[PDB]
């Protein structure tokens, strides 16, 4: 909450790790693997998505949460990374497109997050 947010240094860490993660692309394929997940669809456009999907989540919304001070962690804020990509792994088949660009940026956040929080040390 804005009421008290977070010390400077962590938005600033998670806002790092959100923007690698999402401008990560493959150079032998040039795609950026996040494009597909900043913006779900609505129920109305992907009814099927919301009656598997218990809860939904974007980068957008995720992108929110920073700003809004609502995680108030960076495991608050892999969390929901994580949920997201396991989401797309629910709704989409093992070896399918999304479901491995998803597995990707796992590690993507993964190794991210070990750079930028060590950063000071
Ligand atoms: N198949 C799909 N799987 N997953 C997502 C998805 C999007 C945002 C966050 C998490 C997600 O899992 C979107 C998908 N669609 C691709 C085809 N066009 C409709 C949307």
């Amino acid at each position: 909450s804005m009421l008290s947010p977070n010390p400077p240094n962590l938005t600033k860490k998670m806002k790092k790790i959100v923007d690698a993660v999402i401008k990560y692309k493959d150079s032998s394929s040039g795609r950026q693997l996040s494009e597909v997940f900043i913006q779900l669809p609505s129920r109305k456009e992907l009814p099927e998505y919301y009656e598997l999907i218990r809860k939904p989540v974007d980068f957008k919304k995720i992108k929110e949460r920073i700003r809004n001070h609502k995680y108030r962690s960076l495991n608050d804020l892999e969390k929901d990374v994580m949920l997201l990509c396991q989401n797309a792994q629910t709704f989409n088949l093992e070896g399918s497109l999304i479901y491995e660009d998803s597995i990707v940026l796992q590690s993507v956040f993964t190794s991210v997050r070990q750079k930028i929080e060590k950063e000071d040390d």
